[PDB]
């Protein structure tokens, strides 16, 4: 009974249930509890919020605590039961402990709409827990932007469909604005159960969607939904590198082909086209004999770099990695450097985003292991072999070798199978090129054998929505690719 057979089994089941599998979040559970009215269900969410709370009374991963901790307490302050106020009391006591310290509150992580989620919850939760005192004011927190959209909504003036993702920031939603909103063909308002909730509180497809979302895990609410293209393209683009001779469902091919359009493809329907998924639809298309067009990708190109979204506040480093990979593959296969200009420029740009320590980060996943391994696949096959590129790649690898742990794995903090599979993946590409360092890259991988075959550990949430989450299908495949690399050394 093979992993190969398993991926093939995963691929058949993916084509059966196109329902996206993102891990629950205390923020999304925290907002859903507050908003889905008449208490269709309340206690199931409460139980889940108390078990996942951290000993220090907070919620979330170390350095991404505010948005989830505010989300949960808002939920447990709305409308108590056993240990709820104890939770609410100890959570709030540990929040003023930080807002009253050195530098005050740590800057907002660049998690989706932190800029809005955080001001909104503190106004609402200010009046809730102004007590438990002897104000917060996060550095990246833009109340101005929050209050602006607030009164744009009340005037019945349309809002960017990007904020439709986080309507739960506008708690009492006026009806004349709710009538502007249409949910997707699956019942979701812009990929978020708690935003859909806000819409509803102010219907068949949408109830079925919320039925499933309050049932999958016993009450805990999936952090986001409706993103079958994202989780399809990332799975398929790892099956195509580490599992050739596993047969891909046609029905999955046609599914991508359905969502791909003039302006490209988004993470899912209800999202606009983005450079990441367009620059991965293309690549998988190529690898499978589909007629693919770089002309569409150039539409996500700006001056010096490809953009996740044409309106780019802060740019994304994996988008440029994912796009260059496609451009390298096309030049190597087609035999012409048609985008010679963009390749080099995108290569320059990728290099200038590396930190002094040797790794990259990304807008979309918060572990440098995702971003570094992606930037490294792109750079090894980058056409020029400029000293900037090989010195870049030389520092990247060095970083990779020096951060391995006694367990054999790697991690932005505690080691994990997702981040270990990223390092071992990035090492394999080095070992299989040769030269100085290449044999230390392989030894490093042989050492990962123990980490993987060892315990069934858990997957920390490293991906960035409005809070962090595991995209389970994508992480399911990543770890097995790491193992396939591992079980070649």
């Amino acid at each position: 009974m093979s992993d190969a057979d398993r991926i093939a089994a995963l691929l058949k089941d993916r084509a059966a249930d196109p329902v996206t599998k993102f891990s629950p979040s205390p923020y999304e559970t925290g907002q859903f509890l507050r908003i889905s009215e008449r208490a269709d269900v309340g206690t199931p969410q409460i139980d889940y919020l108390l078990a996942t709370q951290r000993p220090d009374g907070l919620w979330g991963s170390v350095g991404f605590e505010l948005v989830p901790t505010l989300g949960a307490v808002a939920g447990l302050s709305s409308r108590d039961r056993a240990g709820v106020t104890d939770a609410v009391a100890r959570a709030c006591e540990k929040l003023w402990e930080l807002a009253l310290g050195e530098g005050g509150l740590p800057r907002l992580p660049d998690t989706v709409a932190s800029e809005i989620i955080v001001p909104s919850l503190i106004d609402l939760l200010g009046e809730v827990l102004q007590r438990h005192r002897p104000f917060p004011s996060p550095p990246g927190a833009k109340p101005e932007l929050w209050r602006r959209l607030s009164d744009r909504i009340a005037r019945g003036q349309a809002i960017p469909e990007t904020a439709w993702h986080t309507l739960e920031a506008f708690h009492p939603l006026p009806e004349q604005f709710a009538a502007t909103v249409t949910p997707a063909a699956d019942g979701a308002v812009t990929c978020s159960p708690s935003s859909t909730a806000a819409w509803v509180s102010a219907g068949a497809s949408t109830r079925a969607y919320l039925d499933e979302a309050q049932s999958r895990y016993g009450g805990a609410i999936p952090m986001g939904s409706s993103m079958p293209y994202f989780e399809v393209l990332w799975v398929l683009n790892l099956v195509l590198k580490y599992f050739p001779d596993v047969p891909i469902p046609r029905e999955i091919i046609e599914e991508i082909a359905a969502g791909f359009s003039e302006s490209g493809i988004g993470g899912g329907p209800g999202l606009p086209p983005d450079g990441d998924d367009t620059a991965y639809a293309n690549l998988a298309g190529d690898k499978l004999g589909a007629p693919t067009h770089p002309e569409i990708l150039m539409k996500f190109w700006a001056e010096d770099h490809f953009v996740s979204y044409p309106g780019e506040q802060t740019p994304s480093e994996t988008v440029n990695a994912h796009a260059l990979e496609y451009l390298n593959h096309l030049r190597l296969r087609r035999g012409i450097a048609e985008y010679g200009a963009v390749e080099d420029a995108c290569a320059e740009w990728v290099i200038s985003q590396q930190t002094e320590d040797g790794c990259w980060y990304d807008k979309w996943n918060v572990s440098p292991y995702y971003s570094t391994a992606a930037c490294v696949e792109a750079l090894l096959d980058a056409r020029k072999q400029d000293e900037p590129q090989l010195d870049s790649l030389r520092r990247a690898r060095e970083w990779l070798l020096r951060h391995q742990t006694d367990s054999g794995g790697w991690g932005m903090a505690e080691p994990s199978p997702e981040e270990t599979a990223y390092a071992v993946m990035a090492l394999d590409l080095f070992a299989s090129r040769g030269g100085k360092g290449a044999e230390e890259c392989a030894a490093a991988i042989s050492r990962a054998k123990e980490f993987f075959k060892d315990e069934s550990r858990e997957n920390p949430p490293l991906w960035m929505g409005k809070d962090l989450y595991t995209p389970f299908r994508i992480v399911e495949v990543t770890v097995m690719c790491g193992r396939a690399v591992v079980s070649r050394y």
